[PDB]
Parts: structure tokens; C-alpha cells; sequence
């Protein structure tokens, strides 16, 4: 694809570089999804085939668990829908495959249907994906085996499975190159595989941002890219300090980042901000809170699957109180709990609580992320839609206009999401 090229990136394997300049907001390229799945919770909200968010969604009369825009989207999805239609109804409540198993089954399907290079593989092919097979611990290798067992159990009707456990190779490849599709509010819509998009290496200070216009991945410049510069995306959440960022990257992607931010650690001091207070906190007292903060984060990750919403908020308020003694309110570990608490109030349809948390987050949040960040665009959007809901038309408009500003860069001026937000301002 024009104005870019695949190249050998010293110490980063294969990569994508520019052959022409790209300005802030310019679309480098699009990539139609090679394989994709609409997440189970978004059924009836989005079209299974084109991911269009609409209300007049017609049901699959054969499974009553697949929705479409019309009969053509339904017919166009049947080669992929075939995999789950009858099994969902025949397996009944016993039908529980994870999204990774759902996705991998559609990759195997695509490889049988269309074995030749797809328009999504102009620079990187699915077969050429990096696996990191050789660095997997037994715990990880066992987690892939669960997924393989699950593949065989639910998708054996139409699929012929490959040469021993070269399914381990494929499952390690989808873990390494697999994409999750999120909406305007960064809510999970599904999983997909974008091969050319997967060629891009990581930077904690990227020059590009991946957005989705249905099942189509779009790459837009968030910094100026000049000929010969490598195009880098972020694989992870850029709020956390160097250690946390690299702890996630090493775990999920088996590499350590050495970008300007991870080298310099410049933004680290501000990220884990400490209170100025009479008799400043001791060097060890700081390290003790970081360990607590990082453990309460994981404890919360578990607690959501098995605790009441009023219990979840209690975890948030209690942990914020312990942390507040050492940590300032701008600290990323404090801002996470506030983000968690806002999420709960939103679930409980507590629009005041959600707004009080948003307002408390946004200013310090904006500061901690790059200039064009999907996290802060989404946060400004949540805040705007909350204000607008609570009939605060002035503040709601400021917030929605702030979101539109970041969004016109990453998503593009003509994005369906921008047109939706503009209508929210125009009516109320
Ligand atoms: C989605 S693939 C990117 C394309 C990959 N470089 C290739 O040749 O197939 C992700 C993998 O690329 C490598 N990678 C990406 N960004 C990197 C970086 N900044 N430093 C080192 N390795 C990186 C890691 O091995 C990582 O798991
Ligand atoms: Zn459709
Ligand atoms: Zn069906
Ligand atoms: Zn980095």
C-alpha cells in the first residue's frame, strides 16, 4: 500500500516505514478485517456482519442469537456464521467458547475459503505472524491447550484441524497480533485480525492511532511522520509509569520498549505524584504504596466478577483513602480507582456519581496521556453525555466539542461517531 513500506527494524523484527510525509490527522492506510467476531454482549446492538450500530436489527431465525441490518448482511455473514448458528442451539447453555477460540475458528475458516493473499495482507500475511512460541512458560502453554481443547469441542463440524499442535503456533500468533475493536466510549465490541496493521511496532510515544469504521481498521497520524521514519502505534494504555508499561509489554508481547519515554522516564515523576506535606514521605513509604496500589488494582480486577456494585465502590473509596495519605489526587494509581468507581456508577445508572468522578479525573487525565489520546477523547465524551443527560447544556457542549477535537484527528472529520456527537449538541 502506497507511501509506506515493510522493512527490517533493527531489534524490532519487521516494521512499517514512510516513503512520503504524513501530517497530523492524515490517513496512512485502511485495512479491512481478515477475520472478526462481534462480542457476545453486543448482540442485538450491532450488525454481526458490518458492525453497524442500529435499532431495526433482524434476528437469525435459526439461532435467535445473531442480528443483521438486512438479509444481505445476513447472507454475507453466513460463511462465518455457519460455525456457531446450529452449535449455539444444539449445545444450548453448554455453548461457552472464549472470544479467542471464536476468532481462531474464523481464521481457520477464512484459510479454507480464501487460501490466497487477502486485500488485508498487502504487507504482512497471517501465516508470517510472530508467535513467540519458544518463550512461553508452562502456565501459558497450558492456557493455549485449554483454548485448543475448546476449539475441537465447539468447532469440529466444518473445520479440518492442522498438523499436530501447530494450533499452539496459531493461538500464540492471534495473542501477539490480535486486535480488539472498541467504540467511541472505548467499550468492547469484538475481536479481529488486521494483518497489515499488525506490522506496526510499538512506541509509548506513537506517531499513529488505530480506529475502526465498522470492521475496517484506520491508521491516522497523531504526530508528523517524515520519509524514512518508522510508523509506530501503542499496544498498551499510556497512563502508567515505565515499569508498569514494560511489565504489561513483556507479559503480553514478550519485549521491552526502549522508546524516548521508556529511556528518558521523564513523565514518571508526575505519574506517581507524591503529596508535598510537612515532613515529606520516606523513599520506602513511596515504594510500599506502589506495591499496595498495584495489588488493589488486581484485587479489583478479580472482585468485579464476584462482588456487588456497592461493594466495588467501597473497594474504590477505601483504597483511595489509604493512598491519599502519600499520593496526590493527580497520581495515576488514584486516577485508576476513580476511573473504576466512575465505571460502577455508570453501570448502576448513577449519573451524578459518574459525573462527580469524571470531573475529578479529566484535567489530570488529559495531562498524563499524549496530545491525541482515545482515552481522554472517550472521557470528555462520557462527561459531555453525562452533563447533557443531567441537563447541563453549556458544560456538556464544551466537553463534547473537546472530544470532537481529538476525534477529528484519530477518527477523521467525516467519521460516523463525529456526526452522531454533532447531533447530540444540535438537538439538546
Ligand atoms: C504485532 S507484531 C509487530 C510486527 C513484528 N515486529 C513482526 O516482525 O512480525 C508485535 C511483536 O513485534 C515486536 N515488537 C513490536 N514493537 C517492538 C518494540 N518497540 N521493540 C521490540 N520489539 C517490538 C515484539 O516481538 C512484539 O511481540
Ligand atoms: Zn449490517
Ligand atoms: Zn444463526
Ligand atoms: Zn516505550
Amino acid at each position: 500500500l502506497g507511501g509506506l513500506e515493510r522493512f527490517c527494524s533493527p531489534g524490532k523484527g519487521r516494521g512499517l516505514r514512510a516513503l512520503q510525509p504524513f501530517q497530523v490527522g492524515d490517513l496512512l492506510f485502511s485495512c479491512p478485517a481478515y477475520a472478526y467476531v462481534l462480542t457476545v454482549n453486543e448482540r442485538g446492538n450491532h450488525c454481526e456482519y458490518c458492525f453497524t450500530r442500529k435499532e431495526g436489527l433482524s434476528k437469525c431465525g435459526r439461532c435467535k442469537q445473531a442480528f443483521y441490518c438486512n438479509v444481505e448482511c445476513q447472507k454475507e455473514d453466513w460463511p462465518m456464521h455457519k460455525l456457531e448458528c446450529s452449535p449455539m442451539v444444539v449445545f444450548g447453555e453448554n455453548w461457552n467458547p472464549s472470544e479467542t477460540v471464536r476468532l481462531t475458528a474464523r481464521i481457520l475458516a477464512k484459510q479454507k475459503i480464501h487460501p490466497e493473499r487477502t486485500p488485508s495482507e498487502k504487507l504482512l500475511a497471517v501465516k508470517e505472524f510472530e508467535s513467540h512460541l519458544d518463550k512461553l512458560d508452562n502456565e501459558k502453554k497450558d492456557l493455549i491447550q485449554s483454548d485448543i481443547a475448546a476449539l475441537h469441542h465447539f468447532y469440529s463440524k466444518h473445520l479440518e484441524f492442522p498438523d499436530n499442535d501447530s494450533l499452539v503456533v496459531l493461538f500464540a500468533q492471534v495473542n501477539c497480533n490480535g486486535f480488539t475493536i472498541e467504540d467511541e466510549e472505548l467499550s468492547h465490541l469484538g475481536s479481529a485480525i488486521f494483518p497489515d496493521v499488525a506490522l506496526m511496532n510499538h512506541s509509548c510515544c506513537p506517531n499513529v492511532i488505530v480506529t475502526y469504521k465498522g470492521t475496517l481498521a484506520e491508521v491516522r497520524a497523531v504526530q508528523e511522520i517524515k520519509p524514512g521514519e518508522e510508523v509506530f502505534t501503542s499496544y498498551i494504555d499510556l497512563l502508567y509509569p515505565t515499569e508498569d508499561r514494560n511489565d504489561r509489554l513483556r507479559d503480553s508481547y514478550f519485549f521491552t520498549c526502549e522508546c524516548q519515554e521508556c529511556t528518558t522516564k521523564d513523565k514518571d515523576k508526575a505519574k506517581v505524584e507524591i503529596r508535598k506535606l510537612s515532613d515529606p514521605p520516606k523513599a520506602e513509604a513511596i515504594r510500599d504504596m506502589v506495591r499496595y496500589a498495584r495489588n488493589v488494582i488486581e484485587e479489583f480486577r478479580r472482585a468485579k466478577h464476584y462482588k456487588s456494585p456497592s461493594e466495588l465502590l467501597e473497594i474504590c473509596e477505601l483504597s483511595q483513602e489509604k493512598m491519599s495519605s502519600v499520593f496526590e489526587d493527580s497520581n495515576v494509581y488514584m486516577l485508576h480507582m476513580m476511573y473504576q468507581a466512575m465505571g460502577v456508577c455508570l453501570y448502576m445508572q448513577d449519573w451524578e456519581g459518574a459525573l462527580q468522578y469524571g470531573q475529578k479525573i479529566i484535567k489530570p487525565y488529559s495531562k498524563h496521556y499524549p496530545l491525541y489520546s482515545l482515552n481522554v477523547a472517550s472521557m470528555w465524551l462520557k462527561l459531555g453525555r453525562l452533563y447533557m443527560g443531567l441537563e447541563h447544556k453549556a458544560a456538556g457542549e464544551k466537553a463534547l466539542k473537546k472530544a470532537i477535537a481529538i476525534m477529528e484527528v484519530a477518527h477523521g472529520k467525516d467519521h460516523p461517531y463525529i456526526s452522531e456527537i454533532k447531533q447530540e449538541i444540535e438537538s439538546h
